[PDB]
């Protein structure tokens, strides 16, 4: 069912992520976290404490789809056991150092066409595919996002509520 997911998504918070690799994302789905550049970092860490939930959803580069969605759990923190992603030309690890725990929502992916009717506001009206890593989504837009995705019957919600 949605009614649980719909908890979560009240009054959240959405931000888009953008990897340039499948590798990434998947070490993020295997482990639970996720690293953003400082800029990003800071701006998750606001929200983290302004909203019951920040959401973070997923897409590759070239893939033409999102990969899922997940909830932050924590701030970014500093000094854990070195994540191996994959670093994009010009990103270093030392860039990538603040770790945000996230519970994932949704590990199920979302092809661009079932998105094509949603924009975001908060980028020009642009369809909410389109948008640089860090890209904020407004409020509506983003839980309609959310929404579109498969049900992922592998993850209970039960958890991530206790958490809220
Ligand atoms: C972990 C991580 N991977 C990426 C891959 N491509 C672009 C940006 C990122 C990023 O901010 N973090």
């Amino acid at each position: 069912g949605t009614s649980k997911l719909k908890y979560v998504l009240q009054d959240a918070r959405f931000f888009l992520i953008k990897s340039n690799n499948h590798e990434n994302v998947s070490l993020a789905k295997a482990k639970g976290v996720w690293s953003t550049l400082p800029v990003n970092e800071k701006k998750l860490n606001l929200a983290f404490r302004s909203a019951r939930s920040v959401i973070l959803i997923f897409s590759v580069r070239e893939s033409g789809k999102f990969q899922g969605f997940a909830r932050l759990s924590s701030e970014s923190h500093h000094g854990g056991s070195p994540i191996h992603w994959v670093l994009p030309a010009g990103m270093s690890a030392k860039m990538l150092g603040g770790v945000f725990k996230i519970d994932w929502i949704c590990r199920r992916e979302l092809p661009f066409t079932k998105s094509a009717h949603l924009t975001n506001p908060w980028n020009e009206h642009k369809p909410v595919k389109i948008g640089r890593d860090g890209q904020e989504i407004e409020l509506e837009c983003g839980t309609q996002l959310c929404l579109l995705f498969p049900p992922d019957e592998s993850i209970d919600l039960y958890q991530v509520i206790h958490k809220m």
